[PDB]
RNA sequence: CGUCAAAGCACUUUGCAAAAGCUAACGUAUCUGUUUCUUGCCUUUUACCAGAAACAGCCGUUUGUAAGGUGUGCUAAUUUGACUGUAUAGUUUUUGUAAUCU
């Protein structure tokens, strides 16, 4: 769209947000809400979170369900654990690489 | 304008209660009477004359409250009150200069 002006009223800044995401980097989440496909987190405590990806904010703040979170730390030693249902605020996520289910 | 709360609401009839507290128009208006004094005209009384003080009456006004009436509603309408009431990931607070060890 040609309006990136930064300078908007409310209609044209939603519509400014839905194209945020429909061409967007956020984009990403739109398909892999609708495919289903594996996300991993990259949170900013050295985390890795891996699950489902249901719902997202413009602020990344994301819905999760189905998390295997998994991090490292005597001798270096991995340890993993599954937690039913997340609500992680997109303050903290570094980054995010999918694993397509297909 | 917004949120929250409780009250049906608008208009109206009647009863009860109150109306200076920090000197100030309950009424931006305005009458009558009684008692006690001082006066005026006076043959005596009422009826009077015009000033004061202390008291009352009448014509009115405002507010609170209680029970009703009319017209609209409760499948919503209006009124009253309270409120630390609004955006915003791009340096001054809320979308992380963090973890790492000590
Ligand atoms: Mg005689």
């Amino acid at each position: 769209v040609d309006k990136p002006r930064s300078e908007l009223s409310e209609i044209e800044l939603a519509r400014l947000e839905e194209y945020e995401f429909s061409a967007g980097p956020l984009s990403v989440l739109q398909q892999a809400v609708k495919n289903h496909d594996q996300v991993l987190i990259n949170c900013r405590n050295n985390k890795k979170l891996l699950a489902r990806v249901k719902a997202f904010d413009r602020h990344s703040n994301m819905v999760l369900e189905n998390v295997k979170e998994m991090w490292t730390e005597g001798k270096a030693i991995n340890k993993d654990r599954f937690i039913s249902k997340m609500f992680l605020r997109g303050d903290g996520v570094v980054l995010v690489v999918r694993i397509p289910s297909a």
